[PDB]
């Protein structure tokens, strides 16, 4: 039988709370403040605005300044076009952490996408289900200040700088939504291939633009070291093709062993369409 899946945008209430400086208990207190905020959030709520600490803003600022040096030569065209929009409209500054609420309202206007806070990792099914309603489950906390440039888990710096500028792009938002739509009620096996295709496009994808390799994966756009690595000569690069890409292991603790190149967002979407027919 078909497993449960959300039928309307507020149905994400019943799956977004199904969550699946590490010896710093002060940081842990701060982290669970953020966790409770997301757990208590219900669809329709304004996303709670947070007063980030001076330490957190400094971390964001250290991440922001270094990444902005790399984006002109590394990030895809669409990313470069929307990032200034977010600076004008959502307060993307070195000295200010944008609020999820403001970014959510900006995205609703540009592509209909919206943000919902999440405490931690959901199942691939639950996480991809939000995309079907143009809802991106986003973390709200800031990484630990001892290491601004590496984080084991994604934080709001990764969401705001990695994911958000592409969610503002209609062609990308369509692609993302169709990943989630295909996932709704699909088999566990089918969810796992869709999540892997998501991983190697939304999170770690490359694209070719005017003969040049550029990055659009959010996990690259928020990682100073892997961003440079991906466009270096050290990187194994293969064409995006869902039937092989879905067989690739998604690495979490290291650099990816391979990065997949899409011809364009429209082309990755068409390839996804053919692939979901067969699954
Ligand atoms: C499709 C896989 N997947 C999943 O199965 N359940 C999730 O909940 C999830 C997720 N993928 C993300 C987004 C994500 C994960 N990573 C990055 N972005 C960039 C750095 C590498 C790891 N999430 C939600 C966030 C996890 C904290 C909430
Ligand atoms: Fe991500």
């Amino acid at each position: 039988s078909v497993p449960w899946f959300p039928k309307k945008i507020s149905d994400l209430d019943h799956c977004a709370n199904r969550v699946l400086g590490f010896k710093d208990n002060v940081y842990r207190k701060r982290r669970k403040y953020f966790a409770d905020l997301a757990m208590n959030y219900k669809h329709g709520d304004p996303i709670p605005k947070v007063e980030f600490t001076e330490e957190e803003i400094k971390t964001w600022g250290t991440v922001f300044q270094e990444l902005n040096k790399l984006y002109p030569t590394h990030a895809c065209r669409e990313y470069l076009k929307n990032l200034p929009l977010l600076s004008k409209y959502c307060g993307y500054r070195e000295d200010n952490i944008p609020q999820l609420e403001d970014v959510s309202n900006f995205l609703k206007e540009r592509t209909g996408f919206s943000i919902r806070p999440v405490a931690g990792y959901l199942s691939p099914r639950d996480f991809l289900s939000g995309l079907a309603f143009r809802v991106f489950h986003c973390t709200q906390y800031v990484r630990h200040s001892s290491d601004p440039f590496y984080t084991p888990e994604p934080d709001t710096c990764h969401e705001l700088l990695g994911h958000v500028p592409l969610l503002a792009e209609p062609s990308f938002a369509q692609f993302s939504q169709e990943i989630g739509l295909a996932s709704l009620g699909a088999s566990e096996e089918a969810v796992q291939k869709l999540a892997t295709c998501y991983f190697f496009t939304v999170e770690f994808g490359l694209c070719k633009q005017d003969g040049q390799l550029r990055v659009f994966g959010a996990g690259l756009l928020s990682s100073i070291s892997e961003l440079k690595h991906a466009l270096s000569g050290h990187a194994k690069v293969k064409p995006f093709d869902p039937k092989i890409t879905c067989k690739q292991e998604c690495l979490i603790t290291t650099f990816q062993d391979v990065y997949f190149v899409s011809e364009s967002f429209e082309d990755a979407k068409e390839k996804m369409r053919e692939f979901t027919k067969t699954i």
